[PDB]
């Protein structure tokens, strides 16, 4: 019942990421859209790396992948979720710099800040990789730390809670940097609006829901667990969709 739900979410995903892939290499292709490709590519990562693993684990309780496999798969998970939570970030931090920069390059500067993102993002595979061995079960599928409550909840805090209070400053100074210069940029703004509104909602429950579960007497909700953590990969598959519906231009580019 679930399942057939959660393939189809799969290959629509997938689907309409590669669309989105078609029609960015076809034509667009300019400064504008520019970190888009950044997003579908994590989509694209979360969608086919992490949803057929879920799935497996889904289908009944506790399925072994194999250890390396585990790791692996984890380590995609991880860092691709905070590859496009910070590619958002620069996404916003390169608007607010073509908008008030020039009046004190991006195409050049563009590839750097994505390349250091991704090296962020994915330094963070370090730590999975060594806990035990440097830094002093088989059946499950977690190989992660438990036992330490606080390094979670500031890994939490350092994913989520800056990132959501860096997109809010910025958010208030392109209003106000808008509201001081006077419908494109409106429009511009309204999609990147509806993007983190989104973003902020469909995934804010399972990152409070495991925040709070941390450390609780009451964490044995593990149906709402998942139920979570698929409605975080419907709202990955939904910021592109979210995304089309605001644009004409790339609207027209994928009637095609």
């Amino acid at each position: 019942p679930l399942v057939v739900v959660l393939s189809t979410i799969c290959l629509v995903t997938v689907g309409l990421n590669l669309l989105v892939l078609y029609a960015v290499r076809s034509e667009l292709h300019t400064v504008g859209n520019l970190y888009i490709v950044s997003l579908s590519v994590a989509d694209l990562i979360v969608g086919a790396v992490v949803m057929p693993m879920n799935i497996l684990y889904l289908l009944m309780s506790k399925w072994s992948l194999g250890r390396p496999l585990c790791l692996f798969w984890l380590s995609m998970d991880y860092v691709a979720s905070t590859a496009s939570i910070f590619s958002v970030f620069i996404l916003c931090i390169d608007r607010y710099r073509s908008v008030q920069q020039p009046l004190r390059r991006t195409k050049t500067r563009a590839s750097a800040t994505i390349l250091g993102a991704w090296f962020l993002s994915f330094l963070w595979v370090i730590p999975i990789l060594g806990w035990n061995h440097f830094m002093q079960r088989e059946d499950k599928c977690e190989t992660d730390f438990y036992d330490v409550t606080w390094f979670k909840v500031m890994t939490a805090i350092i994913n989520f809670y800056l990132p959501t209070l860096l997109m809010l400053w910025f958010y208030a100074k392109i209003y106000k940097a808008v509201k001081r210069q006077l419908n494109r940029e409106r429009k511009a703004a309204k999609q990147l609006g509806f993007i983190m509104a989104a973003f902020i909602l469909c995934w804010i429950p399972y990152f409070i829901f495991f925040m709070v579960i941390a450390f609780c007497k009451n964490c044995c909700n593990e149906h709402l667990h998942m139920f979570t953590i698929w409605l975080g990969y419907i709202n990955s598959t939904l910021n592109p969709l979210i995304y089309p519906l605001c644009n004409e231009n790339f609207k027209k580019t994928f009637k095609r």
